[PDB]
């Protein structure tokens, strides 16, 4: 609450790197209305539910499911999703390392078109064919990446990217064993890049495209599904680490205010970063003689094309570039540290024995080595196709499905009356009537309708937006299904060893709360728990 809401909880790579390119891909102004609609009704209530559920019983992601032991497969589905994110999230950081190390010059290498790697259609604003190209993304596409023409063309492994990835993983690991620039500063740099960028010629045309709604695309379930993914990704829902660090709070803590403040601050930061990004696109379209809708590419590297071009127009550009990329590195490292600490704690707690928890260093070393080896294919000539595949399939809508299943399990299996009496124990008042309504009828129905209309409107041979081959779509579907299949598969395991009779009483004996469910203190087990 105005202390940690700005040093973190709102600022990260999910606000300055993912939201701009998702918004640009999905239309720009046609993405804003579903974004706000699904923020108000479909993820402010769920953030509060997750925080209260974590804080009530002081348990992590696994072990909080004593409310209904049969549904423990929801906890394992968040570790599978977090494992996918933890692999490719540290490849975005190693790209920031590459730009940070390449800014230690007297002229920025992406400022002119006289470099040996530039084509004949380069066009800059400092110092023929069709569709003239800015110098900023030729550096990203022909020098940094050396992109190939297909996902099946592996090519050669890029040595500088591999070195930066190794450095990033070593830095992350060295802090797990032993252990300004947060709040204010991430906003000062953004304000500097925003004041310089609304004065340019053509910036207004990129702002109107960013805000003007398009009413012909509100009947598509794809846009609504993509808007739901970003809300849950940035807020941290269904990651698993939100419950773990909510369990350290005091019993009589006001998590309602914290949830509201954090949600609003995160939304404001995302929108402000979008304002910063979309002003540059208008200027690029103006001086390149193209339209704003087609000036750039709908890939995950929009932030590495627009941001370095803005820094080139500022006085003493290298000094600003160094600070910007150092800030990006720190922002990524904080989230990576949080995620890996949560994952290691969850792993050690489940396996816990006498040998384990005394060798926690070796588990941390094994996790870091395993995660470094899986990122090697993402540093080759076809590494951006794999990064886009794991960002659109592995963790896009599985988070929404898992959160919806958790909400349905808490309200309709445990009971809404019991949970409403539980919240009143922590706070002094019952939950607001708006939150009670947007917990039993609104959010589940909205998510259900989006999911149902996604598969009915499917099979157009068009929702495959990047023209991936046949096997890539199958691999993506396997990645997306490996996290939501942990929910029915664990239930089958639990139901095959629960003492009982034919499957009418075994269902009832497995969904009952455990004997040790409730507040985790003797002085707070008052009422229905004494
Ligand atoms: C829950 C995940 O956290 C984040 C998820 C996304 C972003 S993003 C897309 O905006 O870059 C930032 C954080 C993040 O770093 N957070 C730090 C701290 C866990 C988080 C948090 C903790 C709480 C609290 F209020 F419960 F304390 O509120 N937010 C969010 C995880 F912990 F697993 F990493
Ligand atoms: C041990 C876990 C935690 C992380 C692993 C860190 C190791 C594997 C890292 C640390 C620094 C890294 C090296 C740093 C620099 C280079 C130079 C580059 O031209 C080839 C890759 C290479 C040689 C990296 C390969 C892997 C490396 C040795
Ligand atoms: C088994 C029950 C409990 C859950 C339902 C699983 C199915 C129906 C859901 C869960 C996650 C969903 C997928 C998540 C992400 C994407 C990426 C998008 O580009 C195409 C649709 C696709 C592939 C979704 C289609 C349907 C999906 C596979
Ligand atoms: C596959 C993913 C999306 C999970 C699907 C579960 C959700 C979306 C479904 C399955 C069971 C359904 C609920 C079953 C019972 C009720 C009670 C009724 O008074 C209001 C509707 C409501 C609340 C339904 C709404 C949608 C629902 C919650
Ligand atoms: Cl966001
Ligand atoms: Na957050
Ligand atoms: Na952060």
């Amino acid at each position: 609450e105005f202390v940690l809401t700005s040093v973190g909880y709102a600022v990260g790579l999910g606000n300055v790197w993912r939201f701009p390119y998702l918004c640009y891909r999905n239309g720009g102004g046609a993405f804003m209305f579903p974004y706000f609609i699904m923020l108000i009704f479909c993820g402010i209530p769920l953030f509060f539910m997750e925080l209260s559920f974590g804080q009530f019983a002081s348990q992590g992601c696994l072990g909080v499911w004593r409310i209904s032991p049969m549904f423990k497969g929801v906890g394992y589905g968040m570790m599978v999703v977090s494992t996918y994110i933890g692999i490719y999230y540290n490849v975005v950081i190693c790209i920031a390392f590459y730009y940070f190390f390449s800014s230690m010059t007297h002229v920025l290498p992406w400022a002119y078109c006289n470099n040996p790697w530039n084509t004949h259609d380069c066009a800059g604003v400092l110092d023929h064919s069709l569709q003239r190209t800015s110098p900023s993304e030729e550096y990203w596409r022909l020098y940094v990446l050396k992109l190939s023409d297909d996902i099946g063309n592996f090519g050669e492994v890029r040595l500088p990217l591999l070195g930066c990835l190794g450095v990033s993983w070593l830095v992350v690991f060295l802090c797990l064993i032993r252990g300004y620039f947060t709040a204010t500063f991430p906003y000062v740099v953004l304000t500097i890049l925003f004041v310089r960028g609304v004065t340019l010629e053509g910036a207004f045309d990129g702002i109107m495209y960013y805000l003007t709604p398009q009413w012909d695309k509100i009947l598509e379930a794809k846009v609504w599904g993509d808007a739901a993914s970003q809300i849950f990704y940035s807020l941290g829902c269904a990651w698993g680490g939100l419950i773990t660090m909510a369990s350290y709070n005091k019993f009589h803590n006001n998590c309602y205010r914290d949830s509201v403040i954090i949600s609003i601050t995160n939304c404001a930061t995302s929108v402000y970063a979008g304002f910063v990004i979309f002003s540059i696109l208008g200027f690029m379209a103006n001086h390149l003689g193209v339209d704003v809708s087609r000036v750039a590419d709908h890939g995950p590297g929009l932030a590495f094309v627009a941001y370095p071009e803005a820094l080139t127009l500022l006085p003493i550009s290298p000094l600003w570039s160094l600070l910007f990329f150092f800030m990006l590195i720190l922002l990524g490292l904080g989230t990576q540290f949080c995620l890996l600490e949560t994952l290691v704690t969850a792993i050690v707690d489940e396996v816990g024995n006498e040998w384990i928890l005394q060798k926690k260093t070796y588990v941390t070393l094994g996790v870091a080595v395993a995660g470094f080896l899986l990122g090697i294919p993402l540093t080759s000539q076809a590494g951006i196709y794999w990064l886009l595949l794991m960002d659109n399939y592995a963790a896009s809508f599985s988070l929404v499905v898992i959160s919806c299943i958790m909400c349905v399990a808490i309200m309709y299996i445990y009971g809404h009356r019991n949970y409403f009496q539980d919240i009143q124990m922590m706070l002094g008042f019952p939950p607001p009537l708006f939150f009670q309504i947007c917990w039993r009828f609104v959010s589940p129905a909205i998510i259900f309708f989006i999911l149902v209309f996604t598969v009915i409107q499917y099979q157009p041979i068009t929702y495959n937006h990047y023209q991936y081959p046949g096997w890539a779509v199958a691999i993506g579907f396997l990645m997306a299904l490996s996290s939501v299949l942990c929910i029915p598969l664990y239930a089958m395991f639990r139901l095959c060893r629960t003492d009982g009779d034919t499957l009418l009483q075994r269902l009832k004996n497995a969904t009952k709360p455990s004997r040790d469910w409730g507040p985790a203190l003797l002085e707070h087990r008052t009422g229905r728990y004494a």
